[PDB]
């Protein structure tokens, strides 16, 4: 009996981007997790939310498997912020490695495409 309110007043993030469709509730999540933790020791929220809603973003956001987007990107959000997404779907296909050394070796035979 005192708390009718919201709960995100504290960190008051102003979003006006790629907001278009969801990439709102990306920065979102990625600029209030990182910055209401620490604003001393930031690893780059500005520069980390830029560069990483573009990747699991590519296609398979909303006309894929919202499920998927959702759960991937909130849950996986740690490993996120560390690296990238295994595939969360291609995971099955090809997770007994770590795809880090193919990630070119065998494609650089031909990358291109005559």
């Amino acid at each position: 009996g005192s708390h009718m309110p919201r709960n995100s007043k504290n960190d008051g993030v102003d979003t006006a981007i790629y907001h278009h469709k969801l990439r709102d509730q990306v920065l979102k999540a990625l600029y209030d997790v990182l910055a209401k933790e620490s604003e001393h020791p930031p690893q780059s929220i500005l520069h980390t939310a830029k560069a990483i809603e573009s990747e699991m973003n590519k296609v398979n956001n909303c006309d894929t498997n919202e499920a998927a987007y959702k759960a991937r990107y909130r849950i996986i959000y740690s490993n996120v912020i560390s690296k990238n997404n295994p595939d969360l779907k291609h995971k099955i296909a090809n997770g007994d490695i770590t795809p880090e050394f193919l990630a070119t070796c065998d494609a650089k035979d031909l990358a291109p495409a005559p």
